[PDB]
């Protein structure tokens, strides 16, 4: 007649909308990727695959006295669905606190919830970065068709506006342009985010205004790297089928654990908006 | 019915109080602790911390007509607030007991029951007279200033409760008598039975008189050690969360296991009214 | 935590275990099933044989000959076989707004491999736990069912078992269970006339001849069909229950509870 | 519907019969579940347009 | 209230399985569970009679 059990739901509705409320704000904090992103709406918990178009188009518009330019775009082979993973954590929750925030001291604590969510966000922003290869996905900095491009000049006073110059350069050189983002590794931001650059204010103000979409920071990649892309649509995607939401696993020995889900799925319809090192 | 599964709760009515009396009553036989140990009030399953009060205090305390003598009360050496352990064990129903003792055979077989209880008595009757080290926790042949005598003469009848004897004069010296109690080893225990010549008496009937409280054996004391102790109130106590309680844990492989539980502390607020070997 | 399933689903997944259960149970075709005891029940009263007592007194008045009973009272324990299998919660969503089928075929594999299970113990009792087979019982009324592939096969073999059993003052309507092998190159259609050697055994049977793929390759059978001969004490028929969601996955078991108590191992032909 | 799940490989576990239930019957996939795509097959009907005209007012 | 409870840190597991399904990774959870006295702060100050009077009669 009393708390023991393994009973379903065992958090009231307030302490059930307290929980979602932290996920959410936690995840719109640390995420980075779906910000120089844009996402394919929620297509709901169902929806395991969807399509990923094939690569490349070199066939421009064309404009003539009298349309008969036939302006074919057309995937030549197959289309190579591809399926939606999911990512997790735990909250292992003692059941004592459960009860003394029924009829005694009663500021439930969820910080569990917040750390797993950021444990989450932090492992969902890497996929994004860098496809695992157990699943065989792609990653911005490990995808086919990159672009390469030497930095091997920061360290100076102003030895890093050259490089993002030449990124773009060579960005438009395969006739696609537009308003561009960058993410930066943490070192790598910070250095460029000295000294007046000798001709002027602060680097990171012109190279900000050189994008047009913002310059990110990112913990997630690698030491000395980074990337610059084209936010629009057409180009690349974020298909998500639910997003960050906690659920109840199961009853453990006498606590509760939950885990936390959201389905993302990134897609390059165009393996030439993306520029590394 | 039995195959729907994870039900809130398997057993009906009488079954849970069938459980809950076996469990109770093979913890009161097999608990010694208990016996020399006034225990706190059933705080609650929500309280997880007790105020460890005490660890010393004098005020002889004298009296006049008027009534005037200023005193100091004994308030506390310093708050301390120790944390409740949990003391648990585990047992399993084979889901067909369950449904053969609603037609067949009408009062349920617990046997299981009492073979966990007996392991969770033991196991906090080791924690009482035992610490861990790994919770900080005190115990009763573990505690600093115990008093230690040596004691080892035995063998010759011609001794033995002169160790009693020079526990109980130790205890006094330090200001401390009461009503004494005495918890030994099985291997002394044994040894003070013996019928060696020139009998008279045998030693246990003088130290019951002496102590008067009554000289308890427990197994789960180590081989070569005892204890002498002063049974009242404001030397010792047993702080009690909840007592023994039988909960569920889910259903696992269709079958149904069950937990024993009970949150106990033993706080010695005098560690002076100890004798150790 | 909760109960995955809704009725529609459950009611499937229910039929689809039912189908593939009396599709593949050879041994509920030839024996008669003591009524189903319910999940209470785990043990049941067992045999009675070599009761040697002619009874044929035959005086007016009546003797004090000696009565039937069993030989020697025990109990044995209703075992329980089981399959496992599992389901994805994306699976039931997407069956639930994209598709409709719902597939189930870990289940109709588990109920195949749960029957499967019960037919080796029918026909073979576990060793290990200890029980009657009946290509091993004790009392089994060997007789050779050698040198056939030969015109006269099968049929030489057939009466030799029944008139062992007729002689064991045990007969009936028979019924005969063969390997695969036997059962198919059986078919020597040419007995003399025009009549399948099969089609005659099976008139000598008059309850039908059939084959379990189970067997050995060179082994049959033949029992006597009545009750009170052979029993299938069953506790609860094949069905599907839920184990309890664990990390979001819902796993699910088919059950089955049946033990064969042989009354009369009176009634057994092997090779 | 595009796509279906394709199920890993075989298993070797069969089931198991004792006393009371603690076999776990484990049959569980493994990494990934490699879903795969349904592909469609076609012709052609080459129909004359005088043909149906003639099979409404006429041989038909 | 006296007591509540403590941190958790050190929490490395990267929970980033990311696998359909579910992989079995470790869960977050206090560290080393334990709890903390929370003190109490004061300063004390004083008043006279004859201020409150004064104050009552003839300033305010």
């Amino acid at each position: 007649p009393d708390f023991l059990g393994h009973a379903e739901n065992p958090l009231r509705e307030e302490e059930w909308a307290r929980l979602n409320e932290t996920v959410i704000q936690v995840a719109r904090r640390s995420l980075v990727g779906r910000r120089i992103l844009d996402i394919y709406g929620p297509l709901g918990a169902g929806v395991q695959t969807v399509p990923y178009d094939e690569f490349q188009g070199v066939s421009p518009g064309a404009v003539d006295i009298v349309g008969e330019q036939e302006t074919a775009m057309v995937f030549t082979d197959a289309r190579k669905f591809k399926t939606i993973p999911i990512i997790y954590k735990d909250f292992l929750l003692h059941w004592r606190d459960i009860e003394a925030a029924r009829t005694h001291n009663m500021p439930l604590d969820v910080s569990a919830a917040a750390g797993a969510a950021a444990l989450c966000a932090q492992q969902e922003d890497e996929l994004i970065f860098y496809g695992d290869a157990r699943l065989g996905y792609e990653g911005l900095m490990t995808a086919n068709g990159r672009l390469t491009v030497p930095l091997g000049d920061w360290t100076s006073p102003g030895g890093g506006f050259q490089a993002i110059v030449e990124a773009t350069r060579k960005l438009n050189e395969q006739g696609h342009f537009g308003p561009y983002a960058v993410v930066l590794s943490p070192r790598l931001y910070s250095q460029l985010h000295r000294i007046y650059e000798k001709t002027g204010v602060l680097e990171i103000e012109t190279i900000r205004q050189l994008a047009s979409d913002g310059v990110y920071q990112s913990n997630r990649l690698r030491g000395e790297s980074g990337v610059v892309v084209s936010t629009g649509r057409e180009n690349m995607d974020l298909a998500v089928s639910m997003d960050m939401v906690a659920a109840y696993l199961g009853a453990s020995r006498m606590n509760h654990p939950f885990r936390v889900l959201e389905a993302l799925l990134l897609r390059i319809k165009h393996p030439d908006a993306i520029c590394t090192l």
